């Protein structure tokens, strides 16, 4: 068979930005009925739809042991008092894990099991984590500075971000005299 | 359903929380390198420590990750420089993906039709292994190389080939990097 040529990128540790990486741009308006408080997302869309996260993703065809990577820059910023965060998701063969490796900012990791059981770990630069698989996960940026982080998976993982978007994580992540997990109202 | 975990990553020394570490001598690499020689006498002379690697691995399983930082240190066997052992995976399928984080190297990989190439790294760097090439690393510098590598839980290790052919090429120095036949 013809092989593939194997390759070096840089990463720009300060900026998260992969050379020859496929750029995505996330805005407010792209995450529609994520957040809890309805009216202030659509008070911030209206006001500048800003933008949420930009993912640079290496990708491969969808086969079987091999591999993806891409990095994620999770800007600051809240809906009411709920953090900025991505969309999350599980993953279409939902048996595939995923590790994340932070590289600036701080944050955490919202992870969840399909029954709804729920866990949060913190990340600061330095912190890998490991989402097992069958667990949904969404990053949430906690901070005042950009939360970047660096995520391998496996190429034929694939992505269910339709559950999510449909009753979304068992608890959101909000600030009061601190970061607090409570339980999702619509969930 | 297994449990998600965090660990840190130390930047600086590579070290990672909670795993599970390893050390790789001299002595534990017969017949690896060229100068057989100059392997002899290192290793009377307290074969040292090559390299070392901070492990965190899952069951065998379709799907799932395993990582691990290793911490090539400096050196050479005559002129060829300090390197892993090498290997293909159980399953040839599987990829993997290095992430350099201190230091300066490069990896050498191959196909079993004899095609050969060889990728610097520097912090920054990360490099994409792709199925079916073996992979071995290599410290080009005086300082230590540490770099974090990401692969499946079922790829495996196949060290037999490779410690037997070995690799096309060695990569020594000659007042500078360089990548040549083997034999
Ligand atoms: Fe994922
Ligand atoms: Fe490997």
């Amino acid at each position: 068979m013809k092989y593939k040529e194997p390759f070096g990128v840089k990463l720009d540790f300060e900026t998260g930005i992969i050379e020859n990486a496929k750029k995505s741009v996330r805005r407010l308006s792209d995450m529609k009925g994520y957040f809890i408080d309805e009216e202030a997302w659509k008070k911030m869309v209206e006001e500048g739809d800003p933008v949420v996260y930009e993912v640079y993703a290496i990708e491969q065809e969808e086969k079987e042991g091999d591999l993806n990577f891409a990095t994620t820059v999770l800007y600051p910023g809240k809906v009411g008092n709920e953090f900025f965060m991505t969309k999350g998701h599980y993953h279409s063969k939902i048996d595939r894990a995923e590790v994340y490796f932070a590289l600036k900012g701080k944050g955490g990791m919202l992870l969840q099991t399909p029954e709804g059981e729920a866990r949060f770990i913190e990340m600061e630069p330095g912190t890998i984590v490991y989402v097992p698989p069958y667990w949904a996960h969404r990053t949430i940026n906690t901070g005042d500075k950009p939360f970047i982080f660096l995520a391998l998976y496996p190429a034929d993982a694939g992505h269910d971000y339709g559950t999510i978007a449909e009753k979304g994580f068992s608890k959101i992540v909000v600030e009061e005299n601190g970061k607090v997990v409570v339980k999702d109202n619509p969930k």
